């Protein structure tokens, strides 16, 4: 049972944060290129990589992710695109 698609299989972060917030697991990050901005600031101190589910939370500008207790709010890995399957 392996789905095409073409454009990742799972979910995806704005179609599943728009609405009720649910526990999405991340399998692999996207975006990249070279962004040297905040980005890579506050995700260093939250080791959140791939593999974990964690809540989002679609704010009206910006989104933010729950992490049982720390919360990390940044651009790439997670906000836009990245794929994410699972609960």
């Amino acid at each position: 049972g392996s789905h095409m698609d073409a454009a990742a299989p799972g979910t995806r972060v704005i179609d599943a944060a728009t609405s009720m917030p649910r526990k999405v697991r991340i399998v692999q990050i996207n975006e990249i290129f070279q962004v040297e901005t905040d980005q890579f600031t506050q995700l260093l101190d939250a080791d959140i990589r791939v593999g974990s589910e964690v809540e989002i939370v679609d704010r009206d500008g910006h989104i933010t992710l729950s992490h049982n207790g720390k919360d990390v709010e940044l651009l790439d890995d997670l906000a836009h695109t990245i794929r994410i399957e699972e609960l």
